[PDB]
């Protein structure tokens, strides 16, 4: 139970930004929404919802290596590569992304799911 | 059967150069060495015989490419690069080498012997 006091708001549907304005969340909804307890101070922030990537690949990343290591790694390594890629997309305000490739990130999913590990709602494909 | 006239004669068993030598070659063979038919002027030259390298391997190159080229590339390809390799190793002075290691030496050898190809006398050693 905290209750957030930001300075402007982002009205998604809308899309136009609002004033003041108060956020409850209980049980890990949104239960109130004042116009005009745990409290955090953002008076000078703009509130925004969790943006979602509809296509990332969290299983990898490109470089000049990335066309030989496929013989040479296992998943393994990919998954604890994957480990710090996570947390940086959760850490740039990404709280859910679409993976469209790779057969690391439904076993990252569950881990992330099941607090293990840090990162953002994952929709994952598997194979392509 | 060719006469060939060099002015001087290294003796490989002596260690020693000597001085204008003519020698007759029939049926591939060395057979006479008159000291002091086709002929072959080299009397501005020293005649030597032929070289052996006993530690090659004519089945590759070295190359940044070379540690992902196994998982992408045939022995066709490193046959078809076979060829210039023991073209460039003959004609720099080397008539006989020892191959010590690589499976497409056996069959370079088998070509040189058989005429289709141009190399030296290949002695190979197959898999290590």
């Amino acid at each position: 139970p905290v209750a957030l006091h930001c300075g402007k708001l982002f009205d998604a549907r809308s899309g136009r930004v609002l004033g003041p304005h108060t956020v409850v969340v209980r049980d890990g909804r949104i239960d109130q929404l004042i116009s005009g307890l745990a409290a955090v101070d953002l008076r000078n922030r703009t509130c925004l919802p969790g943006w979602t990537d509809l296509h990332v690949h969290l299983g990898g990343e490109s470089s000049p290596q990335s066309y030989s290591e496929g013989f040479r790694l296992d998943p393994i390594d990919f998954a604890y590569r994957s480990v710090g890629y996570a947390e940086r997309t959760l850490l740039a305000g990404f709280t859910s992304v679409r993976d469209l490739g790779g057969e690391v990130s439904p076993h990252l999913r569950d881990a992330v799911n099941q607090g293990l590990v840090k990162g953002p709602r994952i929709f994952a494909a598997g194979k392509s």
